[PDB]
């Protein structure tokens, strides 16, 4: 009869509804797939690169400023933190305290660029110190990089291998201890006490981060930095939450999630108690100062009136604060969910090899120390390797007797000189592409066969059953 | 006509009969996307570390132990295999012999953990030897293992950088020569005659292999190793062959691939010829002993009875077999289609970048060896710096003549010390998920469309031919 | 009314047309799928392993040939370098001058294999000179290449770790200089004035690239080199311009895409002007000599006829057309799509993990030089670690007095001497496979469901609308 008709018609009419149901919510779950391509031909650009000195502080530097009639804040501060006594002593004999506690006077410290950079050149073309830029560091207290983003244009390479990339001869500024003095080893930190240089080679505009995504390189020894460029190509809504937008911080900074993580500990802080930490990225806001700044700390020193005896306890509540809080972040791992930092949607990373060779040869060390005394300062008074140069001289000028000297020359030019190349191996990009798993188009095509016969049928259906 | 119908609707049935079958041989076909998604706010698990000695034996220990009245076996076991002829006396001269002939004597030759680890720090709180696992190794005699998931639940970590990694100082125990002996380079072995620390880091709970998935560290310099961490989830059965057991071995171990076809080795020379080698994990199966246990040793040096003359062969069939076999399996690579080994369901991996520093800077070397000697067992008597810091001393407390001593100090600590920190470099992982190619909700929905109709139209033809 | 359901049927037909035109453009787009799978039971193949002198020239050996009778070539070449003037002078300094100047003296002043390698092993099986094969580099002048596919057919691996891989014990062969001379330190060159060795790890019958693939190794440390094979597999037309053919250059090598990019710069060269250059790869193709040759330079040296006053400047066309082109192909990046240089369709590729040990330990050290003083030939005249031999034999024959010459010797054996493993990690291998994202299969299969319903639709609308 035709009632088995009806039905058998109904019944395949549920199956084209759950179909389409079916397809609808595939398309409503926005899956996404990963492809990876070699992008030929593609412009590779040359990474930002940030060297930053492992000794942050130069102990030569202290002395003859020492000895010099000006620069009387660093005879104050010295003076006032061996007379008192403070908690958390950690922080007052570190570099923070210098920074924090002498806004520019510092700078008379640290290491210039001038003095560590005696050599650089990029894609066969001489630098200067005129296109680096510096940035205060934590533990590090200075970083200088190339290829910023800010001095000029992004640049770009057109070839491979160690002769057209970054090239670096770098002096560590190495220091004599004096005869009757030494130093403490600080128990509590695993990074102090080396001597090398930190690298960071980041995406270009980006925030560089030393300590976490930075590698040593050790003096005396030429080493190469290999590298192969990545793209991450990623999806924004529906696909995902991933942003175009830039960070702000100091200064305009490409966007990168953990640089984000690190301006949202900063604003964490901020927010809670006040000021801001040297130990984390720089922010600027008004009525903010660092956390571990001892306000009027010259009168703290000079009773005028009748007070501060010695050995006293100077209260500092932020000093407590921020390190309270520093460790509810590095033992709690919550806020991160609370302060947006959506990954970047276009994010160029590295693949490097690094690899170290014995450098320089004795054969050729005279003449690059001979380069090395002679573009600085005039001022040749005293320097760690004085006597490097003296013995090489008096070598080549006028044989066990020599062989000490030469010995001792190279044993002070390779404690001292390093040098540094950052190259890219290959041109090929490779890229990771998100796609949508099942676009609108798929979704389309298969829906349309259904689509005209099933609804057709309903509506032959309905206008005859309405009768 | 109506015949010229009846055929042209058959045809279409025929026509989604091959898409059904097509369609369900796709679904039963069960391929498999892999896509590749960052995940942030999972918690990041801590690596296992094993530390292993490179120098296996410490000579001063056998020297100062055949000085003492007691340790009589070692006395016997270097007499007698000095005194009579072996073959294979590649193994006889090797640390395995001695591990495998003297049970419980061996550790008196090896390298203790409190000797090498002089300072640790973990998420910037101290260790000590108390949460290191120590296990007996091939060719290294001993690995140490941190964080190996026995003694303690897994660590985590919620924090980036060498601040808030582990933190290692260690000796690697270096030894003088005496005046008038000399080594001999065995030329059959690419391991042996180095310095410095082999490192593991492997999955938590893993089975470490120090020979093939380590990595050695140079004394003298600070090495930083910065991790990234990666999962790899893959699907089980009808996708794939893939298991969520873990290895038995001498403990509960997670499952690798690598550590289970070492198991199979194991289980099959333990199978061939009824010994178990040194060289693999250890199984401890019941009437098993080691493929190299000479029985009754003592008794064969002491000849009660007129027996074993001088240069004798001492016939050894459980060396040769177990020989024979490692080079069939060395060379033929058919035993792992035999035992099973499939992959892990689950597993976390490493991104590691190893960099050096140039450590301890002579600054701070006295005030670190000034906790090195104050640490130990208080019997100072002698060890290979007791010189550097004597000339250490003789510097501060009262310049060439004291520059050869500071130079010689420093020679010898940084022939001796290293420092080893291991951090994660980002907290994101990487994940690698497998998913099914063509689900069953798809294959439903794909089919539901046909179904209904044309098992309708195929009723409605069968019910009209039957007549 | 029918007409309704003409019009209602049609409709139908329109959306089943689009249907079948939006999967027909689906599966004209020939989109891709990659996917990576761990393959076992997989043969892995050891790479071929490319070493090469990171001194290009033994100035020893330019010593003792300047006193020889013989090689009189070499005092013509020199004393004409140095009696005239040339521009583009760091040309003819370098090596390449040497090179093309003189086709077959200049084999005297490079370094032999037999000088390097004093100790080869493979698979516990020991090497000698005779497996592996010299190309003539820029740069670095010489370099082995070992498991090059041409001597032999293709190396298997069948094991893990250091001990079944190649291991090598090299010796840099550096000399000591004259009392009187120094050297001068190229400022416009990256990589000149290093020791060690330039290693390069590729595919099993590749080209090496040692200036841009390469990584340095250091005298003084047994490196390790741990390797993971890759395997990437692409599919060729339509789905892409992949090929399977091999590059031609001077011997059949198999095909990478930077290779190819090497030989179009040769052969635009070649095109350009007529002569080919040392710094890329040797093309061999008639009427053509190198970029660099002065054509008759021993007439020009001797003045038969009055000519060439002294300081004279030697015109050479070829060196300016030869730097200029370098240079525009350097800064410009066109010439990529204009010669070919598809992708390959099976690349295998490694990662590797390079790491350090010091090496050799004292104890060790001159059994180890017995060695290398009794292999070479018989004349040990004089070498670069004569007086370590004798310092070591005096101290174990017959202690302050002996501590510095034990120091010394330890020092010279340390900057000569150096040991590189190069082994398999894991014998498991990651393979990236494409796939056609949307198969002639799933189209079949997808259609087949509405072709016959709705092409007897036409049909039957066809047939009923043509009365
Ligand atoms: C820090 O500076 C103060 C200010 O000069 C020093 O105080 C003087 O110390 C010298 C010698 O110790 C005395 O002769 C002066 O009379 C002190 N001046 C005053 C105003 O009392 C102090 O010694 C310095 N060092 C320390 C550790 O406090
Ligand atoms: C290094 O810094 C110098 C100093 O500015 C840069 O030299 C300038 O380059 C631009 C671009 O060609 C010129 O317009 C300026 O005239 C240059 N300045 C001077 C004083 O000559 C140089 O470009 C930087 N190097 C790199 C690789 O960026
Ligand atoms: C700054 O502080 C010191 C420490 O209190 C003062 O030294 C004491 O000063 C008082 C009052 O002048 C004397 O009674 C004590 O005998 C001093 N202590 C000594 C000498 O050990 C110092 O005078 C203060 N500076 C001033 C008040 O200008
Ligand atoms: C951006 O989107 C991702 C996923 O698309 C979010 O990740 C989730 O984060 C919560 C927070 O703990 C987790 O519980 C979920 O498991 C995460 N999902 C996945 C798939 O990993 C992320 O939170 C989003 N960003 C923000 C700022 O909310
Ligand atoms: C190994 O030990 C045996 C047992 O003591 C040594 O034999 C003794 O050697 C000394 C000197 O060579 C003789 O004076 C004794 O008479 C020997 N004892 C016996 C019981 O014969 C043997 O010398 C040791 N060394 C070697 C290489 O065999
Ligand atoms: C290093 O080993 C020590 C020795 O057991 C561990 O100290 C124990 O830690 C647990 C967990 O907090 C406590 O319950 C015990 O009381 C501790 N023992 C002692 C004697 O205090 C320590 O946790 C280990 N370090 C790490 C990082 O695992
Ligand atoms: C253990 O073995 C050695 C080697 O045979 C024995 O030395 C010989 O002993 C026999 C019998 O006593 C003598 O005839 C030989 O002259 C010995 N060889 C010599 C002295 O070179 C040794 O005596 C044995 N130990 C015993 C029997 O207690
Ligand atoms: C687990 O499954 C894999 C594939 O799913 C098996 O791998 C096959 O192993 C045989 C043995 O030589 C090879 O001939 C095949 O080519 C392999 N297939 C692939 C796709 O590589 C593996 O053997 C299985 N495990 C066991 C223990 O049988
Ligand atoms: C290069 O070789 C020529 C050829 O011998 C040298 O010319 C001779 O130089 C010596 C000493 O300078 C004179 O005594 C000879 O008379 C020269 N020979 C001729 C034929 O003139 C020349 O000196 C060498 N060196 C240089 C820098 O030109
Ligand atoms: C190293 O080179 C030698 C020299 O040819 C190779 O030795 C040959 O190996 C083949 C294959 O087994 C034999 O047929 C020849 O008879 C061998 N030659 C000699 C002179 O014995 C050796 O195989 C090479 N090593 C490796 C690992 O390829
Ligand atoms: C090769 O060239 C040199 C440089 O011109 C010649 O030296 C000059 O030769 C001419 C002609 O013989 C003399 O008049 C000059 O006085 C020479 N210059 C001097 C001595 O400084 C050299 O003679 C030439 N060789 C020949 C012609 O055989
Ligand atoms: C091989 O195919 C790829 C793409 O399938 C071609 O890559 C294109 O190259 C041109 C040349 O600059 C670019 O403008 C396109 O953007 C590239 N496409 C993609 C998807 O990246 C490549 O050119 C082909 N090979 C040759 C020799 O033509
Ligand atoms: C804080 O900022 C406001 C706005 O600029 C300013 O008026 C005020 O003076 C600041 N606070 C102090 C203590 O000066
Ligand atoms: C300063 O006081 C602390 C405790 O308050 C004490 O340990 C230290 O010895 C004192 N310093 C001097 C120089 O007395
Ligand atoms: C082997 O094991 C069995 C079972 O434990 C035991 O009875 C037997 O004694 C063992 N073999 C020997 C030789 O002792
Ligand atoms: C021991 O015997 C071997 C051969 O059997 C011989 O080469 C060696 O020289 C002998 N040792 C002594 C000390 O005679
Ligand atoms: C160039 O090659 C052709 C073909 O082999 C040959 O005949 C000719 O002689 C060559 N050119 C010169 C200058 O010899
Ligand atoms: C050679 O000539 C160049 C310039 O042409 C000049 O700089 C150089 O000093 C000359 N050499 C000698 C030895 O005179
Ligand atoms: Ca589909």
């Amino acid at each position: 009869r035709k009632v088995i008709w009806a039905l058998m018609v109904i019944i395949g009419f549920t199956a084209a509804t759950l179909q389409l149901s079916l397809l609808v919510r595939k398309y409503l779950q926005f899956q996404v797939v990963e492809l990876s391509e070699i992008k030929d031909s593609m412009p590779v650009e040359y990474p930002s690169v940030t060297i930053c000195n492992i000794e942050p502080i130069s102990l030569r530097k202290i002395r003859k400023a020492y000895n010099k009639n000006e620069s009387q804040n660093l005879k104050d501060w010295l003076n006032f933190t061996q007379t008192f006594h403070f908690k958390d002593m950690s922080f007052m004999n570190s570099i923070r305290a210098f920074y924090e506690n002498l806004g520019s006077d510092a700078k008379k410290i640290s290491h210039d660029l001038r003095d560590l950079l005696i050599h650089c050149r990029f894609n066969r073309e001489e630098c200067t110190t005129e296109n680096f830029t510096s940035s205060f560091d934590g533990n590090y207290f200075n970083c200088f990089t190339f290829n910023g983003g800010q001095l000029r244009d992004q640049l770009q390479m057109h070839a491979t291998g160690p002769e057209n990339g970054l090239s670096l001869i770098i002096s560590i500024e190495k220091d004599e201890p004096l005869p009757g003095t030494y130093g403490v080893y600080n128990f509590e930190n695993n990074i102090l006490h080396s001597a090398g240089v930190r690298v960071v080679v980041h995406a270009p505009g980006s925030m560089p981060s030393p300590v976490d995504h930075g590698f040593d390189i050790p003096p005396g020894y030429s080493s190469s930095v290999g590298l192969k460029a990545l793209l991450h190509t990623r999806l924004s809504e529906p696909y995902g939450n991933c942003t175009e937008d830039s960070l702000e911080g100091i200064q305009t900074y490409r966007n990168t999630f953990f640089a984000c993580l690190q301006l949202c500990k900063q604003r964490r802080l901020i927010r809670e108690c006040k000021c801001k930490s040297s130990a984390l990225p720089d922010l600027s806001v008004e009525n903010i100062t660092f956390c571990g700044v001892i306000p009027d700390w010259k009168d703290i020193r000079r009773n005028v009136t009748g007070e501060y005896k010695m050995n006293q306890t100077i209260p500092t509540i932020s000093l407590a604060c921020e390190a309270r809080v520093q460790k509810q972040l590095n033992n709690d791992r919550s806020y991160e969910t609370e302060c947006g930092c959506y990954q970047p949607c276009s994010e160029t990373s590295y693949l490097k090899s690094v690899s170290l060779s014995y450098w320089p040869l004795e054969f050729y060390q005279l003449s690059a120390l001979e380069r090395f005394f002679s573009q600085k300062n005039p001022t040749d008074q005293q320097h760690f390797m004085k006597i490097a140069q003296d013995f090489l001289s008096r070598l080549a000028h006028p044989s066990l007797s020599e062989k000490e000297m030469a010995k001792e020359a190279s044993d002070l030019i390779r404690q001292n000189l390093l040098r540094l190349n950052i190259y890219l191996e290959d041109l090929s990009v490779v890229e990771y592409r998100q796609l949508p798993a099942y676009g609108l188009a798929d979704l389309f095509a298969d829906i349309g066969g259904t689509l005209g016969l099933w609804m057709g049928i309903s509506v032959l259906t309905i206008m005859e059953l309405m009768e």
